[PDB]
This record gives structure tokens, C-alpha cells and sequence, in this order.
């Protein structure tokens, strides 16, 4: 179950994300990862948080979806919490590190990360969307990431300069 | 979180397969339901099988994966006892319908539809599997499902005519 | 030339429609006729026809564009009388199965097909067409399906039924 | 019916080939054409076949396919005498300048530009053909090439050169 | 260096365009040399150009691009004026007959040429392209092709005509 | 000219690679660098090499192909010593950044950046490479690593851990 080999971390690029939404084509995992690097290192340096802070954020984007090279990345509606759970444990045995990275987080690290791996979701489908329920949940996901940025330990200012730098980035997208 | 309109069962077309395996395109489940159902109405007939089994089999071909337009199609490895039993009850409030199918279904049209549901994966991968790992999970497919053949409650006379017209099919696709 | 072998029906997943149409992705004519299966289960029922008549155009849109394993599928404006009745001889010979049941098909059921035949091309072509071709093709094919609904043996308030829900399902796609 | 603007012409690239053949992409009549051309152009040089019948080829193959704009692509197979005869008649109102084309072609001409034809689909699904009736209709397409190759009016010096260069070009392919 | 096989110039539909820009699908230079013939050929004559250098116009749209076998297909903006030096040697031994064409081509002959080599870039992102940064380049491309046709040695009445075609040409695109 | 903001960055998942190739699907830059980057990570450590050494590899990585964003991809045979040399000016211009860490880099760092640079386009192309061309390259990218790697500065231990782990990886790819 563990994933312990070069040959098998690869396959980053063989695990297709929207699984369940209407693409011009599979986006794989390590693209994702990559953009939601740099949406991190961008966007955590335009709000000027610390950089120890950007540099966790950094480091858990380019690994925290590894776990989907055995399990596959299930939408986000059905991750329900009692299936999280269970995701959780079964995360942990295939990716350690990754669940070790997790527990260490720092929760301004964490939200940065998760709005940018959310940003980079609605991102990903203003270009490559086809069809009314792709554009819903384009318009969902850019709902959910407002409403968790807003109640988030983040500070106001940095909240809105990430949303600043959304909003310019999508414009342009 | 039911599935209750036709334009949600539409994007069966819109869900995706083989989602930690590499593929020359993504093969959406309406199509391999239309595959599996075709096996389960051939097969089903080449082996003998009396018509009612045949046309329960057919019957769940058609709608076994439906619950997967809100879950995603998660690989097989992923599926132990354990999540199988969680998504079991989570798929029940999905597609009612299909989970008084499934419960109804006798043991022996059970059989069929599965040898036919695996059957099709590996017929499908044959063509369009890319790489090694892809070529591991063809080959580790077919082994499953000739083991579970062997060991369900078929005939032995109906599981040779079953692995007759699998080998035969398999060596021209 | 006839049709006999599993490995060739398997092959409805290799036979690509819109052969004259821009789309986003090569449809094969498994997932249609799967679509147009579930549309005629779906809309004959919310229209209450008769159990037999719904079964009956669910019955031949599994298997009736089988023929095209063979002949391709051609595109509609292309099938003059001249040619359908050429192509109907020749399909005979390839798969009379779908001859005998198209020639047993009672008006309701045949209307019904047809109407989901051609909602569930408009339907691909809401999401998947590409450009302003494939948009008049959308569109001309919306007001023939309307046109011969209008025009044939259905109840009106069967008509209206279907387009109801025609209209809903394609708002929502 | 007749195709008579650009904005339909550049529609070639809209136009699928391989229809009932499973292939990497959907390789259009452009492409198509294009290669044909250059078959015609080099093969037809490396064979000392005089200027004028090469150039007749070349201009034939730029557009022999334009019809298919309007008819679509259909398989090799199908096109049985009667289908070809009926078509024919279509094709001319089509693009009746493509018709005068072909009824102007000198047999040497006409030989060249088939050979080149059948050559350029042998090459394509060398590369882009996927499965096992993919692979029997590429080595099919080949033995039919050769053997009208070998029934044609081109001089026994001409048809070794095609051969030549045919074999030397899809070993590098 | 040079390119002297046909198997290397059939590998003209190898040779990806728009290697900076999101499509729909990956456009390679045989499909955008056989269009860019197409609108030299029916626009020349619709401006009512000598035959003679439409015909030039023609024969180098069908070669122009084969250098990039070798060299790729580079993104216009980065081709600045010192790029275009270097890469014209290197394009010059790749591909010395068509150097030698480029080098002949009249002056009214090129004007069309480029005419038509832009407009097919804007008509293909016009159906293909995919988010923000493609429709700029799909505008800025149009406004090149205008002030570069209103520059030229063409006389405004071939002028007014290219664009008259072009327009109506892309309204039906 | 310069990249400066994140919405052109992201546009690394916009850039494909292999534009002279023929492959299954494009590949864009950003799954290239995030594998680039594993490689370095996982590669660097099982030889052993200092933390600081692969660091600034891992760093490297991610960001070392971002002036295509601009430039586009190039093909390696075409980078010629001059061809090197303009680009390596005009790509200072748009990612400064990126040019003071390839200055800064340790000859033991920039060794194993490219080893893992070229091993991730053999094994890409080990999966997703069409046609005998592609064979070509993918056998001539692992001759020139090799040969890269054995003249390096790198201890004879580390190369041949490198190509230990190397081969174990592509066997299983
Ligand atoms: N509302 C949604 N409906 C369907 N799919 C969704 C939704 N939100 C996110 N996704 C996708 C993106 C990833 O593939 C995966 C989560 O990482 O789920
Ligand atoms: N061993 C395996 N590894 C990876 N993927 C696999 C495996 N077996 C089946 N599949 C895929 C097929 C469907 O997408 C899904 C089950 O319906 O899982
Ligand atoms: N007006 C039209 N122009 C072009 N293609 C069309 C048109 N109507 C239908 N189609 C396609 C859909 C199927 O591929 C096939 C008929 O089943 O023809
Ligand atoms: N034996 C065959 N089976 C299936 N398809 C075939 C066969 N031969 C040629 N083709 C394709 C190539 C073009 O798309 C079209 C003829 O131009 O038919
Ligand atoms: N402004 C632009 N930005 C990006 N790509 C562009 C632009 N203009 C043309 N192209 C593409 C088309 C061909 O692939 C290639 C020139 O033949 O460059
Ligand atoms: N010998 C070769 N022929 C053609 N393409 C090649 C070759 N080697 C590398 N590549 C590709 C990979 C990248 O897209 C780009 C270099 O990063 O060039
Ligand atoms: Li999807
Ligand atoms: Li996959
Ligand atoms: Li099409
Ligand atoms: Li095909
Ligand atoms: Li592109
Ligand atoms: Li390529
Ligand atoms: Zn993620
Ligand atoms: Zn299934
Ligand atoms: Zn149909
Ligand atoms: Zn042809
Ligand atoms: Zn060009
Ligand atoms: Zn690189």
C-alpha cells in the first residue's frame, strides 16, 4: 500500500483530477501540484507573510495529492466527513511523509495552501470547463473559497490581498 | 446528494475510468456500460444461461455504475472491505433504484455481470492502456477475474464457454 | 459483412460520430446509443406511455446504430431518400437482429426513439460542439426533432411532455 | 448541396477520418491531403514519371477528398460498386470541379495518386493505429495497394521505384 | 540538418503549432499548409490576381512551414528581427529549395501569401482556442494581418476585397 | 517582454513540449518541471548527495523551463552552441530570476538537473512516445544523458547510483 518508489511517485502524471466534470481534457495531479506551488509562492509573498510560512505552504503543495496515485482524486462533494476519516488513515499508510507534513502545518500555512489549491481549481476550469455544471462548479468552488478565507485565522489585509490577486489573475486567464 | 433528473444521469457520459492508470483517452462510463451490457447479452446467451438471469444481468449492466456521476469511479485496489461497506451505504442514497437492483439480483446473474464488468476493463486496456503499470492492471484483472470465476457458483461448463468466448474476444480486440 | 462476433459489437466503442462536426472529443456511438437509452426510459416514462412501447425504443436504442461497425455513421444531411433506402438493404445484411426489430417497432415507440435519438445529439453538441458550424448544426437539428415530433402520431400532451422535458434537461447541460 | 465558399472548404480540417478504426486522434482530411500531396510530389519524381502526370497528381490530391465536406468519410470497405456509383453522382453535384478534375486524370496520374493514397493511410496507422483490427486493416490497405500497383499500366521500372521508396519510408515511420 | 526523406517531411502532421497557447487539440503544420493553400488559391482569385502569382502564393503555402521539422514551430512574438537572421540561415540549410522559392516569390505573391498564413492562424483560434490569453492572441493576430495588408504593395482594391472575404469567412467560422 | 505576473506563469500548464514529435497527448511544461523536480528530490538523495546540493536542484527545477512561457519549447537538436547563446540573452530578459539561480548553481547541483532533466523525457517518451521518430529520440535522449553523466564532475559512485535508480525506474515505467 505504502508508496515507496521513484516509478510509482511518477505516476503523479497518470492520475486524472475532475473525474466526475466535463474537461477539454484530464488535468493530471502534477500539473496541479505545480500550479498550486507557484500560487502559493506568488500570492503568500504578494501578502507578505512570513517566509517560513509560504516556504510550508510551498512544500506541502508540490506533495499533498501523492496519496491519489493509489486512491484516485475523488470529487469534493463526496468527501464527506465520515469518508475523510476513513481517507485520512488509509492516506496515511500510503504517503507518511505527506500525513507527517500535514500534522506539522502551521495554520496560516494551511489556509494560504488550501486557497491557492482551490484558486487554482476554478483557474483550471474558467479555461477548460465545457458545459453547465462545469460553470457551476467553477462558480461553487470560487463560493467556498471566499467563504473559508473569511472565516479563516488569516488577517484581513492578507485576506484581501489574496483575493486582490485572484480576482486579477482570473481576469486574465 | 439523490440522483433524481435525467439531465444528472446524462453525465454518466461526463465520468471518467481508469483515473490512477494511463489511457489514449478517458473512457467515460456510459460507454463501458453500454460495453459491459453487451458481454452480459452475448455471453450470458453463448453459455446457456436461461433468459431471466441474462436479462437481470443486462438489467444491472446498464445501471451498475450510476452512483459514480456524485462518487467518481475509484480504482479497485482503493476499494477495500472496509470503504467498499461506507460507499456501499452512500451509493444506497445515491441511486436507490440500482441498490434494489443490486439486492435482487440472483447470484448467478450476479456472476455474469461481474466476469462481463472485468472483462470489459481488460478488453478496454488491450487497445488503450499506455505503459507498464497499465499492462500490470490488465493482466492483474484478467488473473481476478478468472480467479472469482472459478470460484463463484457457475457451472463449470458454463465458466469454460465464459473463458472460451473471453479468450476468443480478447484476441481479436 | 454480417455482424456476428462479440469482438466486432465491442467495437461500437471504436466507431466515432460528428464525422463533418468540430467537437471537443471523438463521441463513439456506445455512449449514444447508452444516452439514448436512458432518454427513452427516462422521458417515456415521465410522458406515461406504455410500459411495452418504452420498452420496446429502449430495446432498439441499445443496439440501432449497430450497423455502423461497418457503413461509419454518416452524417444526417447526407441521407437523402435515394441513400437510405441503399443503406437500409445493406444494413439488413449486417445486422438483421436490428432489421427485424426495427420493422416490428410499433409508431409510439419508433417517435419516441427518434425524438431521443435527436435530443441526445443536441444534447452532445450543447457541450462538446465547437464552432459556428456545429452551432447551426445544434441548432437545425433542434427545430427538425421539433418538427417531427409536432408532426406525428404522439398525443399532444405526450408532445408536450417530451419537450417539457427536452427543455429542462437542456438548460441544465 | 454544392460546395461553393472557402469558409466550408477550410472545413476540411473538420472532416474525421478512420471512422470505424480506433486511432490515437482523429486525423483529418487536411492532413490527409497534404501528405498525399507530398507522396505524389517526391514518389513521383523518384520514379522519372514525367512532370505533367505528376503534376496532374498533385493537383487531384490537394482536393480529391472535398467532398467528403459535405458526405463525410466513409470506410474502404463500404464502398461497394453500387454505394460508389450513387456516391459518384452525389460527389459531382458536390464539387463538380473535383469531378472534372478526376474525368481529366491521365492513368498514370490516376495510378500514382491511388498508390500515394492508400500509402499515406498504411503510413498513418503505422504510427497512430490502435489494436488488432486497427493493425489487419493497415497490413489489408497495404496488400491492396500493392496488388493494384501490380495490375496497373504503370511500367514494371515505375512500380518497383513506388516500392522502394514505400518500403524505405515505412521502416522510418 | 537538411531535410532530403519523404519520411521526414511526413512528418510535417508530427509538428505541433500554438506551442504557447491553450487549444482544443494540437494543430499540426500539414493541416495549417494545406489551408493556407486553400485561401491563397480562392482568395487570390477572388481579388482578382494574376494567375501566375497566385500560383506562386499557392506553391509556397504548401512548403513554407517544412523547416520546422527540424527547427519546431516558435511562437510569432518571440520571432524578433535577430532570431529571424539566425533562423533564417539555419532554415536556409535545412530546407534550401524552399529558401530558393521564398527567394523568388513576388512581391504581390508574398503579400498574399502572409495575408493568408495569418488569417488561417485567426479563423483556427477563432474555433479552437481556449481562454484569455488565446483571444488576445486570436485579436492581436487580426489587427497584425490589417495594418500589414494596408501596408503592402497590394493595390487597395485587392485590399478591400481580402478583407471582404475574410470577414465573411470568419462570420461563418 | 519580462514575466512578471502569476497569471502568465501559470500559463507553464499552456506550453507543450515535443512540438517535432509525435506523442499521445501534449505535454506541458508544468507536469514536466513538477517530475523534474521529483527526480532531483528522490534522485539526489539515494545517491547520496548533500542536502544543500539537492536543494538547489529541487529549486532549479521548478522554475528552469518558465522563459517558455514566452519562447516556447525548442527541440534539443535544434539548440545549437549560437542558437544557445541568443537565447540565453533574451531568456535573462524574461525571467532574471530564474537566470541568477542557474548562475548560482553548483556544477554537482546543474549535473544532477540534468541528468533528471533528460531521464524525465525517456520516460516520458517511454510511455507516451508514437512512431518509430519517437523511438529514435527517446533511445538518443538516455545515450546523450549517459554520456553527459560520465563526463561529469559527479563522484563515479553518484553516477552510478544514478543510473542504478534510473534503470530501475524505466523498467517499471
Ligand atoms: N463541486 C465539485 N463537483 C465536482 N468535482 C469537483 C467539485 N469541486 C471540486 N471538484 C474536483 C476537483 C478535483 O478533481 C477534486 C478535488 O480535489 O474534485
Ligand atoms: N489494479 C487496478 N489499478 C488501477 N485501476 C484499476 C485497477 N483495476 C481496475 N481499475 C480501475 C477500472 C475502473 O476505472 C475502476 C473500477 O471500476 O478501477
Ligand atoms: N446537420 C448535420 N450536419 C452534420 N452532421 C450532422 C447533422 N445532423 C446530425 N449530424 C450527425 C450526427 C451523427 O454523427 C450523424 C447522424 O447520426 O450525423
Ligand atoms: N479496411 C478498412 N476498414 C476500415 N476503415 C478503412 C479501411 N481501409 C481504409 N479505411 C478508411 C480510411 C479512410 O478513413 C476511409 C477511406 O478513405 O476508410
Ligand atoms: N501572439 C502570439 N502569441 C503566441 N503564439 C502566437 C502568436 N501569434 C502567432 N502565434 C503562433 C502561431 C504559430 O504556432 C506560430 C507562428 O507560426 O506562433
Ligand atoms: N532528439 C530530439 N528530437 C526532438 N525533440 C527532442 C529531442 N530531444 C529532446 N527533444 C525535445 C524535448 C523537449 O520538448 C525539448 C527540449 O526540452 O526537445
Ligand atoms: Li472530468
Ligand atoms: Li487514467
Ligand atoms: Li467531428
Ligand atoms: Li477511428
Ligand atoms: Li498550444
Ligand atoms: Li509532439
Ligand atoms: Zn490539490
Ligand atoms: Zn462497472
Ligand atoms: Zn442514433
Ligand atoms: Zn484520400
Ligand atoms: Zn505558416
Ligand atoms: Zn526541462
Amino acid at each position: 500500500l505504502q508508496i515507496t518508489e521513484t516509478y510509482e511517485r511518477l505516476r503523479a502524471s497518470h492520475i486524472s483530477r475532475w473525474g466526475i466534470v466535463q474537461t477539454t481534457y484530464p488535468q493530471n495531479i502534477a500539473e496541479h501540484m505545480w500550479r498550486v506551488w507557484l500560487l502559493c509562492r506568488d500570492w503568500g509573498a504578494a501578502a507578505g507573510m512570513p517566509q517560513h510560512t509560504v516556504r510550508q505552504a510551498c512544500e506541502f503543495a508540490l506533495v499533498h495529492d501523492l496519496a491519489e496515485i493509489r486512491t484516485g482524486d475523488a470529487p469534493t462533494p463526496h468527501k464527506t466527513p465520515e469518508l475523510k476519516e476513513l481517507l485520512a488513515g488509509i492516506e496515511a499508510q500510503i504517503v507518511p511523509e505527506v500525513a507527517e507534513l500535514e500534522a506539522t502545518m502551521a495554520p496560516e500555512a494551511r489556509e494560504l495552501w488550501k486557497f491557492c489549491d482551490t484558486a487554482e481549481a476554478v483557474l483550471f476550469l474558467k479555461v477548460n470547463g465545457l458545459g453547465a455544471h462545469a460553470y457551476d462548479v467553477q462558480h461553487l468552488l470560487m463560493e467556498q473559497m471566499k467563504r473559508r478565507l473569511m472565516d479563516s485565522v488569516l488577517d484581513v489585509e492578507v485576506q484581501d490581498e489574496l483575493m486582490f490577486q485572484f480576482e486579477r489573475t482570473i481576469k486574465k486567464t
